[PDB]
């Protein structure tokens, strides 16, 4: 009803190109109300996109991006409000050769004082021309070479392990990538990766010089850290060994489909961690059996194959008793907006959406009285509630501008009068925007952020520092002038990857390392608690195998179930005897809403929360290529993959975080 004559537009000139794009934005609370929202999109004299602009600015003359391009389109100078000005250039080969990044402008001219080059060098004739090595220089600095790749020759060892021609060396800025052995099917078996000598210090950055790697092997320490995969005729990946010697174990249907997984612990036997696995016809789970005894059923619409109901439950004859855990059932508008979710186990979730289909209103129930959100969880409710009065039923409203900028969150608790307004201040001359604790004044937020258009201040005394790729290096959380600093560090991969996280906070020093590795995550507490975190699937079950400091209160090699909604959130981890250890409901954006557990001690050890992306304790969640502030409802820097989800570089999920998940950030 309230969708009535709302189209979507595309306006074209003579020449087929579409320079208009017409939206209609209607509010369910002014249905008299309609907002024609024009995007415009500007042509060159050779028929090229040179200028697109949002709603919103085009009204105060300002254009969201620019572009200069050759004789065949492709674009070489970009100006964008939101990421910056870049420069770009590849080869006659197609290839990437430059990238100038991190510009601005002010005098009038382009300022070149902070702008990041990367070059991009390749082999040199007579060989094939492939990737040699990527060169990375910040303005003033000298120059990095961030990236060295080697490849294998023709020798019969080469080929009996059949690694020529393959990338067999990869040096990047965490240190080294070996690939040691190649299926018949083309699949890596052997990989392992060497870790850059004391990564610990921020300071010590990669620089792959000459082409000598006995110079460099000398820069790694001296672990080795190799996964080992053993693949199927047709490529699949059977068995895993990861670097500490766990081994998972998958095996298919006769559709090729994932039908049971099992794990076996270094020196321990092999245990049922998915027994049986059902699908529908159009090959979306339907029945998922675990090792606890516990079983997931997927429910399904025939006409639109959407998926409305999610049932977790001990079924009957369970040892621990038949049980309900989580029955969510969905209800859809046409169009496949979630209007409502219901769980049996009353409690109730209501949406209400505009005509574009952001989200303008959300019901929901939350531990009260928690609080104004922030970056913090709140504290955990222990044990599992009996009583269900422990919660109070919230209603949160949202406020968009025409750019789908997400100015206001205003939450209302009446019983319990927990009763804020979240706002956010956008920017008049670009979609960069903060929350209003770091300013209320839209010409102070630009000032905020990188060239690049990365934030530079998460919160009032917490700062942000950025590598020239654009990936966060720092999150300075208590600054302590000279020199003992509450931080949180970050490494990654040449493919932008997280690899290492370190806190450190004063006390001498708590120090927190956490190593991603594939199917592993090794965390390491001092200031000694050794934790090796088993992933299983693509991550859904997750065990914690402790070599030092197991604390009281759970048995070692932990077996934690995870079970999710329609957007991949982990709502409830329970244990291989299928009891629940904690339960956690979120705000439509990403915040805690509910946070329990059976323990206070097993409530540290859940990482992963929101669209099965870890939060962490920066109160940031990590998606790949960018972090999201879950309180800000928006993301901590420009989208890197530029403009291919709308002109607006920091909106999330297109203001529709019920239905829509992301899944890296890019
Ligand atoms: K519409
Ligand atoms: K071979």
């Amino acid at each position: 009803q309230l969708f009535s004559k709302t189209p979507s537009v595309t306006v074209f000139d003579n020449r087929g190109l579409s320079v208009r794009d017409i939206a209609y934005r209607r509010h369910p609370d002014t249905p008299k109300v309609t907002e024609e929202c024009i995007t415009y999109h500007q042509f060159d004299f050779r028929g090229f996109l040179a200028q697109s602009l949002d709603p919103r600015l085009n009204h105060k003359e300002v254009t969201n991006f620019s572009y200069l391009t050759d004789l065949n389109g492709n674009i070489i100078y970009t100006q964008s409000v939101d990421a910056g000005n870049t420069l770009v250039l590849n080869d006659t080969e197609g290839r990437s050769v430059i990238a100038m990044t991190n510009i601005s402008r002010e005098n009038g001219k382009d300022d070149l004082s902070l702008a990041v080059t990367r070059t991009f060098q390749y082999e040199n004739a007579p060989l094939p021309g492939r990737p040699l090595s990527v060169t990375e220089q910040v303005n003033g600095e000298n120059a990095r070479i961030t990236e060295h790749f080697v490849y294998a020759g023709n020798t019969p060892q080469e080929k009996n392990l059949n690694l020529a021609g393959q990338c067999v060396s990869y040096y990047d800025a965490a240190g080294l990538i070996q690939t040691d052995s190649v299926s018949l099917t083309g699949k890596p078996l052997s990989v392992s990766r060497k870790l850059l000598k004391n990564l610990d210090d921020t300071n010590i950055l990669a620089d792959w010089q000459g082409n000598d790697t006995s110079a460099w092997n000398s820069l790694l320490a001296t672990e080795i850290y190799t996964t080992v995969t053993r693949t199927d005729a047709a490529g699949a990946v059977l068995t895993t060994i990861d670097a500490v010697g766990n081994q998972q174990r998958v095996a298919f249907d006769i559709a090729g489909q994932l039908s049971a997984s099992w794990l076996t612990l270094k020196g321990g036997q092999e245990q049922v961690i998915i027994k049986v696995l059902t699908y529908s016809a159009a090959g979306q789970k339907l029945r998922e059996e675990g090792g606890n005894g516990v079983v997931t059923t997927y429910t399904y619409e025939a006409e639109t194959q959407r998926l409305i109901g999610i049932k977790t439950e001990r079924p009957n004859g369970h040892a621990a008793g038949a049980k309900v855990l989580q029955d969510l059932r969905y209800e859809y508008d046409p169009v496949g907006n979630v209007l409502s979710i219901t769980n049996d186990a009353v409690p109730e979730n209501a949406y209400r959406y505009d005509s574009l289909y952001q989200l303008v209103s959300a019901s929901g129930r939350e531990v009260a009285g928690a609080g104004q959100q922030g970056s913090d969880l709140p504290s955990p409710l222990v044990p599992l509630p009996s009583d269900s009065s422990v919660y109070t039923n919230y209603t949160r409203t949202y406020t968009y501008d025409s750019a789908g900028n997400l100015m206001r969150i205003r939450h209302s608790a009446p019983a319990t009068n927990n009763n804020y307004t979240l706002n956010i201040t956008v920017s008049e001359r670009s979609n960069r925007g903060v929350m209003s604790s770091l300013t209320e004044n839209p010409a102070d937020v630009d000032a905020l952020f990188t060239a690049s258009g990365s934030q530079k201040c998460l919160q009032q005394g917490q700062s942000l520092i950025w590598t020239p790729r654009g990936e966060l290096r720092t999150v300075l959380l208590v600054a302590r002038g000279e020199t003992a600093d509450d931080s949180e560090s970050y490494r990654y991969d040449g493919s932008s990857q997280r690899i290492l996280k370190i806190s450190s906070q004063q006390t001498s020093a708590r120090v927190q390392r956490a190593l991603y590795l594939p199917g592993l995550e090794w965390r390491t507490m001092t200031g000694a608690e050794n934790l090796q975190v088993i992933c299983i699937g693509e991550a859904q079950v997750r065990v914690l195998h402790w070599e030092s400091g197991k604390p009281d209160g759970i048995i070692n090699d932990q077996i934690r179930w995870s079970y999710d909604n329609l957007t991949c959130s982990s709502g409830l981890e329970v244990d291989g005897d299928g009891l629940v250890i904690s339960m956690e409901e979120y705000y439509p954006y990403g915040g805690t809403a509910v946070w329990a557990a059976r323990s206070h001690i097993e409530t540290a050890y859940k990482t992963v929360r929101y669209s099965g992306k870890e939060r962490d304790a920066t109160g940031l969640y990590y998606y790949g290529f960018r972090y999201y502030q879950p309180w800000a409802g928006r993301w901590l820097s420009a989208d890197p993959a530029g403009t291919v989800d709308g002109l607006n570089l920091y909106r999330m999920v297109r203001n529709n975080p019920l239905r829509l998940t992301d899944p890296d950030g890019m």
